[PDB]
């Protein structure tokens, strides 16, 4: 009996029969060796545990589909009039799991060990060997594209004074959850500590979180997790902690408030799902590794200005870039807060690190800010040409000139144009992040001429901030006419002030997936038309295979347009093996989750739509403008405009192939 003398293991007990379908039967020592939470008898997420167990035995995470056979329900029960506390069991529900032999069978082509291994053994996918399950092996899932880099070797350090870090936040009174006292005489500190710690203002059992305190403008969660065998593993062990303490902190946080919480990054899928749900509630989120960290894997996440929004569309492009660069030494980072400003001056005279030109596709000089930029930095126009909806980095002596090309509204329908405008701004943001640009001078794209005789200030500005909230840069908007400056200042003052919540429900739903409105998954638990995460493999549904294949095609053809062309081929037949041959090189075992909401129109290319088309063996397909294709024409593919679009970053978030750490 593995559960002997353990008061909170219901999560493990609940997994037991699901593990059985895969031939896995864990002993008590094995449970303890795998989960510190089990060994220390603490509450935990059965789902997170299942992901960890899958990686440990099969060397891949749950997006592989290995446990996605719908057999045994895994059901979470919140406390209610019947149940004093939340509980995990196998009672009936729409969420089910079990070992999928079909998935294992297709996997056995590259990983024969699946077919040849015995039951209940840990698989080494590379060497092809097996062993009794061990927490020290299969440390990274081979099928995952990591959102950010990991540290090669764990090194502990002596932390500096935390006061230097807390002083970077403008708030006087701070709620502090920490195991060790924090000295900040310049602050008023309420100190919450775990149970055995003397000198604290409050003590709770932090494995269970903490009940609501008063509300603060700054909450600082300093609670860490013990390193064992690997960075990825540390993220795994920390994930439930991160969610629990973050959730408790949300009860203690005022609107417009800031939450700083210690993390190791979000390397594992669960950590990323959590950080994403959490991030959806804030205007901005960044990261820092100040001098007060105790190890090289420690990373403080900074969530700024809580409005607890529902429909906010968050993508980890920015955060991935930041965290990864910090771990690789390329960046600082630290918690000073980016800001917007306006200048009525000539942009050519800007003092900001980079200046953005409002450009045209041909990269030629023209009237506008572009006149000033050409006269002062002519050689930046040597090769400036870039397509509409994109931006190109060039340098003239000591200055970065980014040529961003907005849409001409006379030449495009309003929805498609809007998408292009947003994309130009996102590209500016991509460059700012990639080059760690500290300040940027930028005009309002498509408001001068390309505006087509109408006033685009509000919408151009909205695209600007939508994109540039996703950087760490200080932004200076240069403009035009005193009246336009008046209006921009007004909009910015409105935006910077968050005095109240947009919703009062503070739960962090890390499972929820945001789906297209015409999806047949509408109404199903775990999916929503109005909110949730923007990427999924749809494992556990019939769209999983379609999702995996789209993902792989994107791995084989990193260029968005070449990728979508091959996807068109795939919709029409040609299967996968053929496309893999069409690719010159070694395949990566890993991919990234396809976006679930590329557009709102009827042609949106979801794993769902791909599956419906391919299962109907259509002789032709229609593709909208939100699924970019090569400029030439493709047989049996009709190109049409997208009538309703989405404004978040369309690119695959940057990643590190897990294979690197394997
Ligand atoms: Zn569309």
């Amino acid at each position: 009996n593995p559960f002997s003398c353990k008061t909170n293991v219901c999560w493990a007990k609940a997994l037991e029969p699901i593990l059985a379908t895969a031939g896995i039967v864990l002993t008590g020592c094995q449970w303890s060796e795998l989960f510190p939470q089990f060994a220390d008898d603490k509450p935990h997420s059965a789902i997170y545990a299942l992901d960890v167990i899958c990686i440990k035995f099969f060397g891949m995470d749950l997006t592989s589909g290995l446990f996605s056979k719908q057999s045994i329900p895994l059901t979470y029960h919140p406390a209610d009039s019947a149940r004093p506390v939340a509980h995990w069991d196998n009672s009936p529900g729409t969420r089910k799991y079990g070992y999928d032999h079909a998935i294992a069978a297709e996997l056995s082509r590259r990983f024969p060990v699946f077919q040849l291994a015995g039951k209940g053994t840990q698989l080494d996918l590379q060497t092809g060997r097996t062993r009794v399950i061990s927490a020290q092996h299969n440390l990274v899932p081979v099928n995952r594209n990591l959102p950010h880099a990991l540290v090669p070797e764990y090194k502990e350090k002596q932390p500096g004074p935390v006061k230097k870090f807390l002083n970077q936040f403008k708030h006087h009174s701070v709620l502090v959850v920490s195991e060790e006292k924090i000295e900040a005489p310049r602050k008023r500190i309420e100190w919450i500590a775990p149970i055995g710690i003397a000198g604290a203002d409050k003590n709770y059992n932090l494995a269970f979180g903490f009940p609501p305190q008063a509300r603060y403008d700054l909450v600082f969660i300093n609670i860490g997790t013990k390193y064992r065998n690997h960075h990825f593993q540390q993220c795994e062990d920390h994930a439930a902690t991160l969610k629990t303490l973050s959730r408790s902190a949300l009860n203690c946080l005022n609107p417009g408030g800031t939450l700083v919480v210690k993390s190791y990054g979000y390397a594992d899928r669960n950590s990323e799902d959590v950080v994403t749900a959490l991030a959806r509630k804030f205007v901005r989120v960044s990261a820092a590794r100040p001098d007060c960290v105790s190890s090289n894997t420690e990373m403080y996440l900074i969530f700024r200005q809580l409005d607890n929004s529902r429909t906010r569309q968050f993508t980890p492009h920015h955060l991935n870039c930041v965290i990864s660069s910090v771990y690789e030494g390329t960046r600082d980072g630290v918690g000073a807060a980016p800001s917007y400003r306006t200048k009525r001056e000539n942009i050519a005279d800007c003092q900001e690190e980079a200046v953005v030109n409002a450009a045209n596709p041909l990269g030629r000089p023209g009237e506008g800010v572009c006149r000033a930029i050409y006269k002062r930095w002519p050689t930046s126009f040597t090769d400036s040409a870039t397509e509409t909806g994109t931006a190109r980095m060039t340098v003239c002596l000591g200055k970065k000139v980014i040529h961003a090309v907005g849409p001409d509204f006379r030449k495009h329908p309003e929805a498609e144009a809007l998408k292009l405008l947003q994309n130009a701004y996102h590209a500016v943001a991509d460059l700012v992040n990639e080059h760690n640009i500290k300040s940027v001078a930028i005009p309002l794209l498509s408001t001068g001429i390309y505006a087509a005789g109408k006033d685009r200030l509000e919408v151009s500005l909205n695209c600007l901030t939508t994109a540039l909230d996703r950087t760490d840069a200080d932004v200076t908007i240069y403009c035009l006419d005193k009246k336009w400056k008046e209006r921009i200042d007004a909009a910015l003052q409105l935006k910077e002030s968050v005095t109240e919540l947009k919703d009062e429900d503070m739960e962090i739903d890390d499972e929820l997936v945001w789906i297209h409105p015409d999806s047949c998954l509408k109404g199903r638990k775990g999916f929503s038309t109005t909110k949730g995460k923007l990427y999924s493999y749809f494992e556990g549904t019939k769209f999983h295979q379609a999702a995996k294949d789209m993902a792989e095609i994107k791995v084989l053809f990193p260029n968005d347009q070449e990728s979508n062309e091959q996807l068109c081929a795939y919709i029409l037949g040609e299967t996968m093996e053929a496309i893999r041959e069409k690719c010159p090189v070694d395949h990566n075992p890993s991919s990234s989750p396809p976006k679930t909401l590329p557009c709102l129109c009827m042609y949106a290319m979801t794993p769902e739509r791909v599956h419906r088309l391919r299962s109907n063996n259509v002789k032709e397909v229609t593709v909208c403008s939100s699924t970019p294709l090569p400029k030439h024409k493709i047989k049996n593919v009709q190109k049409v405009q997208c009538t309703k679009v989405v404004l978040f970053n369309p690119h695959t978030p940057a990643f590190v192939p897990a294979r690197k750490y394997i």
